[PDB]
Parts: structure tokens; C-alpha cells; sequence
């Protein structure tokens, strides 16, 4: 009743959200949970909404909830400020998503929550524009600039996405995987080995053969790729690669939705640190199609 029987659309999330961390371990905080749901909640309610738990390693599971919404203003940004959720702190980071939106059209945005600290990142989704249109955007890290060559070699020549990730102080740029090359096991090994990041299990490379989405990871306090993750989505709990890793098995099988039937959008990020899982349960069901249409696929 307090958090069962009939109740708002709203604090069914809410409630669902906290089990999954008790569940999975997560550490949050009340204050942050409901300073999110003051601001967020409704666009929680009827927009594309997720719920993510990663493992790094050496460290406890994390919890994130974020959604996106077709508008084409980052209307995430005033209800954040509002909201006491994101604060100047005399960085690059401060002006870069009103950056990205005044330098390329968006036909949609969205955001990111950690429930244990606050609003992480901001997302920009243009349509599919050539990477070079980033290079206009000021406030960028010097490192983007620089990988110019090494863009071109991967096939990263489609930009599909952009964030800021207010906590990390880092940008991601993401690319639409569309290059033959990329459905081969040996790209990813290149990709990898070219940022020295180890190189996973032939079990999970023949996995990234499907993945439509590369992102790739920078920030202003160094000169190289900070990681880069591989996303594949899986349609449904039983297509979701269990056998991979204990938390995929159990989130899968475990995850809440709203729907009856969701499927699911799995991260393989890796790094030097920066090598874990991610995996996000599609809560309303609207995520996964839309990850397919934004990528041009039919849906599997
Ligand atoms: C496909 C998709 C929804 C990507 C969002 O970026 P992310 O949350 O995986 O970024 P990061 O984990 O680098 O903060």
C-alpha cells in the first residue's frame, strides 16, 4: 500500500528500483532516490525508461535508472538544475551539453542516474551525422581531436549519440557499428589491442559480432581513450547471454518491468578498471525498438 497493492505508475518504479538494489547489493541513498523522483518521475512513467546494475570489479554492484524521450531540447537540464542535481564545478563539464545541442540538431536526449549519488550524465541523439561534426563543439577534450586517424581506421565514422558525464568528468562519443568489418571477431580484438584493454573470451567476442553501438570514452585529464563499450541487445529474458556472467544470469531472470515481457540492452565495456558488464532491463518495452530503429535494423 506504502509501496504495494494500488498505487501510481510512479512509486511502483520507485519501489522496484529500491529492490533491485537491495537485491543485487547496491548501495543508494533515500535523499537521492526521492530529490530523482521529485524531478523525474513523471518522465519516468511515460517515456523509455531503464534499469541498469554493473559490476565493476573489486567494488560493489551499481544501480543506475535513466530514460529517453524524443524532444528535440535537453529538457533534462532544467528540471536537474531545479532539482539541486547539477551544480557548476568549474570544468568543461559546466557548458558542454548546451555545447552539443547548439552545435548539432537532437531528435531526442536523456539522462542518467547513479541512486547512490545523483544525475550522472546527460545524453544527445542526433540523427546519424558524420563524426566531424563534434569538432565544433568548444569545450570538447583535446583527445577527440586527436583520434581523428584512429576514428577513420575502426569505421567510427557515424555519430550516433553524445554525453557528458557530470560525476566522471569524461564525454562519450558513440557510433552507429554499421561496417561489414565489424561484424568480425577480429575487429573487436583490433579495436581492443589498438588502446591496449585486454581482449575477451572467444564466447564473448562472437557476441560483439552483433553489437550496433561503439562508445568511446574520453576526459581532459589525459590524452588517450579513458574505455570504450560494445552494446548488444538481447529481445527477451531467456536471449540474454546467462551463462556469461552471474549477474546477467540473475538480472535477467530477476530484473522488474513493467511489462510483462521486457527484453534487455547489455553493455561490454573495457579498459586498462574499465572492464565490466552493464546490463539495462527495457522497463516499458520501448527501449529495445527504438535501439534497433535508431540503428537502422529490423527488429529481431
Ligand atoms: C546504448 C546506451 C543507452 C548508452 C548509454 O551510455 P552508457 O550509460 O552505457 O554510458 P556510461 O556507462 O559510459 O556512463
Amino acid at each position: 500500500s506504502a509501496g504495494a497493492g494500488a498505487m501510481t505508475i510512479v512509486n511502483r518504479i520507485r519501489t522496484d528500483v529500491v529492490n533491485v538494489a537491495k537485491s543485487f547489493g547496491a548501495e543508494y541513498s533515500e535523499a537521492v532516490i526521492d530529490q530523482i523522483f521529485q524531478g523525474f518521475g513523471e518522465k519516468f512513467t511515460n517515456t523509455g525508461f531503464a534499469i541498469r546494475v554493473q559490476n565493476k570489479r573489486n567494488q560493489k554492484v551499481d544501480c543506475n535508472i535513466r530514460y529517453g524521450e524524443a524532444k528535440e531540447n535537453c529538457l533534462a537540464w532544467d528540471i536537474a538544475r531545479e532539482s539541486g542535481l547539477l551544480s557548476d564545478q568549474g570544468h568543461p563539464v559546466d557548458t558542454l551539453i548546451q555545447e552539443m545541442f547548439q552545435a548539432i540538431p537532437a531528435i531526442a536526449y536523456g539522462a542518467d542516474f547513479d541512486i547512490n549519488y545523483g544525475l550522472v550524465k546527460i545524453w544527445h541523439l542526433p540523427k546519424i551525422v558524420p563524426v566531424e561534426e563534434a569538432f565544433k563543439i568548444p569545450s570538447l577534450p583535446k583527445s577527440v581531436n586527436a583520434h581523428i586517424d584512429f576514428f577513420k581506421k575502426y569505421h567510427l565514422d557515424a555519430l550516433c549519440a553524445l554525453t557528458v558525464d557530470y560525476r566522471n568528468k569524461s564525454t562519450n562519443l558513440y557510433f552507429d557499428a554499421h561496417h561489414p568489418e565489424q561484424r568480425t571477431t577480429q575487429f573487436y580484438k583490433n579495436i581492443l589491442q589498438s588502446q591496449q584493454f585486454e581482449v575477451p573470451s572467444d564466447e564473448v567476442l562472437e557476441i560483439l559480432v552483433n553489437c550496433p553501438e561503439i562508445a568511446v570514452t574520453f576526459n581532459w585529464s589525459s590524452p588517450g581513450i579513458e574505455r570504450m563499450c560494445f552494446y548488444t541487445a538481447f529481445v527477451n529474458r531467456e536471449t540474454v547471454p546467462q551463462h556469461i556472467n552471474p549477474v546477467l544470469k540473475k538480472f535477467a531472470q530477476e530484473a522488474p518491468a513493467l511489462l510483462d515481457n521486457p527484453g534487455f540492452l547489455v553493455g561490454w565495456s573495457f579498459g586498462p578498471k574499465g572492464t565490466y558488464i552493464k546490463i539495462d532491463v527495457d522497463y516499458h518495452g520501448l527501449v529495445v525498438p527504438s535501439f534497433f530503429h535508431m540503428h537502422n535494423l529490423p527488429l529481431p
